[PDB]
């Protein structure tokens, strides 16, 4: 087995085609299924896996009550083959209320964060053993991507933040070889707040589109040089911005450099990627709520400040249905690297108060150079049929 | 691993022997089991798998209600080893309300269709990744085989239809290499309506026996030339016709070339295969309903128009029990290629209205050159014992 | 991978040590577990598997009602790793109300019998495909070992019977190469009735200890010559006889040649094996009921007619607990072939009428050259705690 | 594959980082999960497994009642990948109410003890087959480690005791090659009572830290010479003693040689390991009950009698939560051998009498050379939510 280099061109895509759906919540009404949130997808060279953070309980279980909370000691990272729902034979890979995972061509790295808010621990598990750990550097919820990390030539990189969720924080980029931290670079450039990065290989480097939780409804960009560990950062140029909340399309702005100060506080994990001067991106359909999900290409979305000409829109989840986090993953093809994404479909509290739990299912799409139609692939559970 | 060529003679069979049964519905009354329909079987070079289209729910689950409907966004293709019932650890391979799968000797291809009736998307997934997609060409339920596709020397073929279910439609034959569509041929020949083809390798080509939903109770044939991509089509010669509905045996006809215009509208997926001038075929025992299942050889059934002399009949499911779809799969032996088939055993609505769901189990038989006796292997669930 | 020859001496044993227990019935009271009977064990070169005939239902399921019956179309052969209870992810290997399985060093052979009592079909499945089948030869419940067959140098042998259960029947010994029947030898010698053989390799041949259901409470022996397909048969010499029912030890007899005509009608599947002039054997503790289970060595039990000197007795299941069928399996060690056995622990009807089902768990012991103590390892379920 | 030698230096650790948690009890309230106790962890060269002794029943099951008892014939050793909770697909590896398991680099050895208190049997199962057995030598609960054994160059060693739990007993150290007992050494040295050893490779030998159930709240040490089979024993020097019960830190003593006669009777399985003159150890936080769990380094804890200066304390489970047994396992890294440990988190009787069962979950930590924070990772089940 050889290390991945991702040294192929990006697949030229026309949009996205359906790839996977797990129907977790519908199944939870007639089966023992894990309560989860913060899902993601990552693939080894042969096949894909779905990950999520468990809440230490199944849904039809009194312990599902009040699982809206983000951090308890019982949260563990779950890992199954993509499309295998989180049933009771699911492996809990590590203890984690925040995580990232990636395969370097030889083995899986898992970055697992747990413990006290003011003094958390990140464990680095590689090829089935604990190789390293780091403690909190700002004593304020050490946290990471909630999606796949990226490895080139046996060096994996992951973005982590510690500090305020509503003000300047301390973001660092780790470089990890076979589970061992070999270098840590501080964030540099013009991005002013970084959360929950969605990163992808862009050989010879790695590029991340993240969440600004402080002053931006435009999404920050972090560029990671894998050769010298140098970091740059900025914001997605597109005037059609990717965060939630955000302004209406007619009054939203980005200048590529600064947070836009437009409903900037709070946010949601999301993704985008560049193709030359253009941008492919997803976002919730609602400007204020985690409802619906759409993708489109923005002409000049990568290179032209405040560009708003979109094309090739697809509805993934219609706006009468709940969405959630979304993130990118990359899949090596015969001659190119494809970009895929997942959407977290959050059900229960706080939006749906008939039930006392909070959980999610997922839907997953992959880039295509072919053609496609239309649809909507929401969670699909009837809240009135659920155990409360 | 090398590509399959299927370049062995067809096994000379005397009939069929019992191979597998999953007891899905019986188990669903005391366990968490997927609601399914449109099952099939396909084998890699070592072992066989059962497939079906899930309805995004287990049976003992309020979401099972009104699963008689064919197309919802929560339908996914399920895949287990043959004989492993669809329990909660079952992998959902893709999103699909119509599908076909096949192994080319190196990896699995899945053809998965989902989305809006008037604008569906077919995804092509090979070796664990999305390689291609195509959109609806006639804006009227793009759809495919619901049984295995067939690959020779790395090229897989699958038959797809888009358009009216009760009139002239637009049928196309796709040729796919490692998940990439390399050629598309329109239907040609004398078949006037094609649905749900049951295809098999007949080196150097592929032969399909399908469903005419418009004017024929005789089954159409599609012949696929894998060298030059040319297509031919006709109808099975046998005067003992394979569709349901159909006329009784004394008043049924086929001329090998045209739909017979005998209770032609509607149909059921089924199969047959040639052996020289003769034909092995299955059909429902009832001429009007999806009840019972029988196989037999028709002497001159392939070559002689309106041939009605049968021999080697076997009852698979007696006529007091529900059947459903059936399809062929092929299994490479040491010196010959064997033909096998599955029968979908549909329980629930519309035939059984005590319950609100519709689901199925399967029974599976394989060609034998040996001897055998008699029996009947129906679904076996007591409708009165089931969750409603 | 090479064919097994079993060409090592038999391990010299001092008795038997505990090996496995599945606790099936206890688990069935809080879990979805298959209803079964007629279990057995067989091992490939690396590890062991438990087999049993399912009843097409779980225990906590209304379909478990009246599963005392031996033959229904829904019975399938289940196969798990030894000690994995028959949960809903269990693979149903074939359709069978009577079976035998064995691994030839390269792949699994399964012999699966199903269909009508007067016209059954035996399917021969090898390396995941149906290779052969045979129909009933006496039109009266074609049936086989309910324990492992035995293969030497790629030829597997299995004993089958068709005809009366209470009078002269037609017993045949099949020789099978990669699933294909290559020879069938009729029973020969002095054994007058043969059921449910427990066979083991005794290089260069195979030896079986079976059940006489007609005139003998002494167990018949069948010796199979794998070189020329010739058959011999006789009865176990031991005056301590192995069948149930049987006479008291003080009035039981065997002359090694004929059925003893001592409570000869009916019986139970069991086993024994030779070591020089001596015999290792198991039997129920009760003379009339399938209750308890004991093993011991009979001095001169193989060579001396009517020998009754036993030594090295062990209680496996005390006589306040239900037993059932038992059978031998053989396991290749570094320098010798070991003999192991399983005991079926039948619960429910007809003996326990609080519940309407009949099922079983298993316990498994292996020969040892070491030392051991005492115990009792019954099913362990409280009938009053069970779903009815 | 080659035999393990463990011939690398011990990793130099700063403390421990979170590795795994199974949430067994929380899940048992909404799923079918085994009742267990006496868990441990052991890894083959690629991955780690969790083990425990089942009670022949799931928790939500009337058979869970009165599972506080230590020895019934239905107890079996369960084995899953680490983090896969004990669901119904879990393999029962052998029959055992006391056990030890270890991988020698080529295959797994399991030591499984069951049967009558006064005449137990230990079975030795290697590479999937029973290779040896030994009977009770003192007729008083033959018993072993309840954690991993240790193998060097194909010879595995395990510590076993037979005799009084409250007085002089008969402890022996076994040496096992491919499942065959090749030598047995009696305990020698100054340890006066040995139970439940937690052993680890310390090339060229094996070192064990155990439980004195008679006169010591200081933990005994057993040193095993793998070259000549000689045995030495003593007590851990640390004045901060590891057993429960024990005196408070201001009045506890150890002289490295004798049991301290300080609340010596009874105990709990635990662990410690040397690093030069210092000692890493865990213990319950409570000095009288199995409540809480803490680790720390004792400066001079290995070499200096009655040393009480600690550093690098970590809370693993706070003292408001139940703990239980704990044990060490070792994991080979690239350049060093790491030490890890598990903590059994006992729920139910006798401490929690709302329910009638006794079961456990686990939490697992591994040595780290990096940094870490703080937390508490208790079982987490609400006793009021549980089936009784
Ligand atoms: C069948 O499916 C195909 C493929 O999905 C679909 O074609 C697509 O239609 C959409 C909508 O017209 C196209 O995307 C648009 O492109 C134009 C630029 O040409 C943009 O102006 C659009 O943006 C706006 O309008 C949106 C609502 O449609 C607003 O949400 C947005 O804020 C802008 O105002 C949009 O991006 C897309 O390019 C095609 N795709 C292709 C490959 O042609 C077709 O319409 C479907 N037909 C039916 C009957 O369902
Ligand atoms: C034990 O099992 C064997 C194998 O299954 C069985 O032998 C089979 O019997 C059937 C029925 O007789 C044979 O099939 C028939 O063949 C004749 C030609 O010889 C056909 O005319 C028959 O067709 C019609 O009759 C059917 C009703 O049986 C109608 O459904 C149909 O519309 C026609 O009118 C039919 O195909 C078959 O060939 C044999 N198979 C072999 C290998 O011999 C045997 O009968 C069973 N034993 C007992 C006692 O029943
Ligand atoms: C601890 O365990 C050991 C090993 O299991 C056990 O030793 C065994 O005891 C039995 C019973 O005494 C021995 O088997 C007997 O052997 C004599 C010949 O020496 C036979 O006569 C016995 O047969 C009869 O008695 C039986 C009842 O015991 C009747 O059922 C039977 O019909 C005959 O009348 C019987 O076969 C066995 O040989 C030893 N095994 C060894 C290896 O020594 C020991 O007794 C146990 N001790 C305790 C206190 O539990
Ligand atoms: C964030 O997490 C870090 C790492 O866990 C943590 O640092 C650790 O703090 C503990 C507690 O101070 C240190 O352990 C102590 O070391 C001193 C020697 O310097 C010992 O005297 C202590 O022993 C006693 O005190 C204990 C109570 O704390 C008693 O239980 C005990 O009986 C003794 O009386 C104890 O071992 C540990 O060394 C550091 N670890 C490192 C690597 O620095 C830090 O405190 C956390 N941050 C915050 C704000 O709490
Ligand atoms: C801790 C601040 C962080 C980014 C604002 O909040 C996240 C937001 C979440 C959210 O907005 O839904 C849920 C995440 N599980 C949470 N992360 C953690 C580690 O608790
Ligand atoms: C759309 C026409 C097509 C063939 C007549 O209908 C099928 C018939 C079915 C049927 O006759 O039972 C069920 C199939 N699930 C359905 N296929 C789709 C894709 O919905
Ligand atoms: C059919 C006669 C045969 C031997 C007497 O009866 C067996 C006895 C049984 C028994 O005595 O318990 C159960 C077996 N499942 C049955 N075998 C079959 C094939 O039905
Ligand atoms: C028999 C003495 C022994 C060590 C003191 O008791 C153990 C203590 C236990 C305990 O203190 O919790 C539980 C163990 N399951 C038990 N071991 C056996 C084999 O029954
Ligand atoms: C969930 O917990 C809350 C707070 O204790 C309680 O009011 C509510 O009844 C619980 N819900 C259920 C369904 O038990
Ligand atoms: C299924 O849905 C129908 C329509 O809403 C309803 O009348 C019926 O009661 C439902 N069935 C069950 C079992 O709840
Ligand atoms: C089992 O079936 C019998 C016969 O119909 C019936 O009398 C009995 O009530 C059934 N048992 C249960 C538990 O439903
Ligand atoms: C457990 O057993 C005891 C003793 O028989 C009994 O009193 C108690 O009710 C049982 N518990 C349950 C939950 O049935
Ligand atoms: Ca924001
Ligand atoms: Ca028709
Ligand atoms: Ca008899
Ligand atoms: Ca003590």
């Amino acid at each position: 087995v050889e290390y991945r280099n991702w040294s192929k061109p990006q697949c030229q895509i026309t949009g996205f085609a359906p790839f996977s759906k797990d129907n977790s919540i519908r199944l939870s009404a007639g089966g023992d299924i894990w309560v989860t949130r913060e899902p993601y997808v990552s693939c080894d060279p042969g096949k894909c896996y779905q990950f999520a953070l468990g809440q230490g309980t199944t849904l039809d279980n009194k312990h599902s009550n009040d699982t809206v909370h983000d951090r308890i000691p019982h949260r563990t990272l779950l890992m199954n083959e993509l499309g295998v729902p989180f049933h009771l034979g699911t492996r809990q890979v590590c203890i984690a209320w925040s995580s990232s995972s990636c395969h370097d061509g030889k083995a899986w790295l898992h970055v697992c964060i747990t413990g006290d808010d003011k003094n958390a621990t990140a464990s680095f598990i590689y090829d089935g053993r604990l190789v390293d750990s780091i403690g909190s550097w700002s004593q304020n919820i050490l946290r990471t991507q909630e999606s796949e990390c990226v490895c080139i030539n046996g060096t994996c990189t992951v973005v982590m933040t510690d500090g305020s969720a509503s003000g300047r924080a301390d973001t660092r980029i780790l470089f990890i070889e076979e589970g061992k931290i070999v270098h840590i670079s501080p964030l540099s450039g013009s991005a002013q707040h970084i959360e929950e990065c969605s990163c992808y290989p862009r050989y010879p480097g790695v590029r991340c589109i993240c969440r600004d939780n402080w002053k931006g409804s435009n999404r920050p960009v972090v560029d990671i040089n894998m050769e010298d560990y140098s970091i740059d950062s900025s914001y997605v140029c597109s005037g059609l911005v990717g965060d939630t909340p955000r302004n209406d399309d007619s009054s939203s702005n980005s200048n590529c450099r600064n947070p836009n100060n437009e409903r900037g506080t709070q946010g949601v994990k999301g993704w985008a990627f560049d193709n030359g001067n253009d941008l492919w991106m997803g976002r919730t359909i609602s400007k204020e709520s985690r409802s619906g999900y759409e993708t489109f290409k923005v002409i000049g979305g990568w290179s032209t400040p405040n560009s708003k000409s979109q094309v090739n829109r697809q509805v993934i989840v219609d706006n009468n249905n709940w969405s959630g986090y979304s993130g990118i993953f990359s899949v090596e093809g015969k001659s190119c690297i494809n970009r895929c994404f997942y959407v977290e479909l959050i059900r229960g509290r706080p939006q749906e108060t008939r039930v006392w739990w909070t959980s999610n299912s997922i839907v997953v799409f992959c880039g295509t150079s072919g053609t496609y139609g239309t649809g909507s692939w929401p969670d699909g559970a009837n809240i009135n049929f659920m155990p409360i």
